[PDB]
């Protein structure tokens, strides 16, 4: 269950999540867009899912892509803030899960976000340990898909 | 025009929005649910739009409503953080406007949230001055509907 996934997150993992988010979460517009464009660059097969945002190659100049990228970072902000209460993390994770379930996004496809995250983290010198911490948070969402 | 509405957010208004947000934003789960239940209580005709959340009369005991409510508070958090830049404020407002346009929510009905907000602020000792500042932020979203 999603609860099992959340309840598993340990103190050391929450620590790494919080420490890395302090940095990558401080520039939501910049890092959010970088996350999205990196996803499009390495997984071109996903572009079709974002037709609403228009031309995603426009990057920062694309207002729709900019608005989406910022809202995504607040969804992650929401997750980070709920870390100490599995009950709250679960209901927010499930809320956002529905947003992707309606778009027919499977658990496997959602996990494609791990690559971009690993790269953004690296650009700030957060190594594999931190990428693994984030893969665990992503897995919580996957448990709901 | 969403851009002209955003222009209505002067130095004084932005200050009042930030000061009051520091208090209400500190308990996103509690005040978020307070907002929603007050909306449903004083405007029963809107309950129908929220079919997905199930029985909203259960308030805090409804996991779907709680998740939704928290998420809503992070959307407000997003607006507050974008007050410095009118261009970013507009792209995020338009992002969430689309979420309501697809649900057939008009500018007039979206405005029904002003009542709940005034009440929640009042319960925290913030008067008409703050309720009116929030009415202006809400108006920016209305202009995009
Ligand atoms: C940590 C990673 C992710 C987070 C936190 C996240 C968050 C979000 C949020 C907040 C929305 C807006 C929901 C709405 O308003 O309807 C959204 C929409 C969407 N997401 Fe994700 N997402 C993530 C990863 C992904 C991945 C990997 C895919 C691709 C397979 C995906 C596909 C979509 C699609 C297609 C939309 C709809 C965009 C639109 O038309 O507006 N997401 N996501
Ligand atoms: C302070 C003003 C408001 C904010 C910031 C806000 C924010 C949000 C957010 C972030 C979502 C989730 C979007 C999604 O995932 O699809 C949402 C959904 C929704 N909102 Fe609002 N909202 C506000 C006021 C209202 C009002 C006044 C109404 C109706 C009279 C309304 C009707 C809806 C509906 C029907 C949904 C979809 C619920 C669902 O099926 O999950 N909203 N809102």
């Amino acid at each position: 269950s999603v609860y099992d996934a959340a309840a598993q997150l340990t103190a050391d993992v929450k620590k790494d999540l919080r420490d890395s988010w302090k940095v990558i979460g401080s520039d939501k517009k910049g890092n959010g867009v970088a996350l999205m464009t990196t996803l499009f660059a390495d997984n071109q097969e996903t572009i079709g899912y974002f037709k609403r945002l228009g031309d995603v190659s426009q990057g920062m100049a694309n207002d729709k892509l900019r608005g989406h990228s910022i809202a995504l970072m607040y969804a992650l902000q929401n997750f980070i803030d709920q870390l100490d209460n599995p009950d709250d993390l679960v209901c927010v994770v499930e809320k956002f899960a529905v947003n992707h379930i309606t778009r027919k996004i499977s658990a496997a496809e959602f996990g494609k976000i791990n690559g971009p995250i690993k790269k953004v983290l690296a650009s700030k010198n957060f190594g594999d340990k931190y990428a693994n911490a984030w893969a665990k948070l992503v897995a919580v969402v996957q448990a709901a898909l």
